[PDB]
């Protein structure tokens, strides 16, 4: 309840909540967590990575 980081537990401080949430997990991950989607937007590593279901 503090704003840290899903993947990496890091501080998230100005890292704005409002958008810095993976739109497949729903939780937060600082701008190093994340991998740019071919779409129009990202998502975690734990989501991009190579995987299904
Ligand atoms: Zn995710
Ligand atoms: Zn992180």
């Amino acid at each position: 309840s503090d704003r840290t980081c899903a993947r990496c537990q890091e501080s998230l401080g100005r890292l704005s909540p409002k958008t810095n949430t993976c739109r497949g997990c729903n939780h937060l991950v600082c701008r190093d967590c994340r991998i740019q989607e071919s779409n129009g937007t990202w998502r975690c590593k734990v989501c991009a990575k190579e995987i299904e279901l």
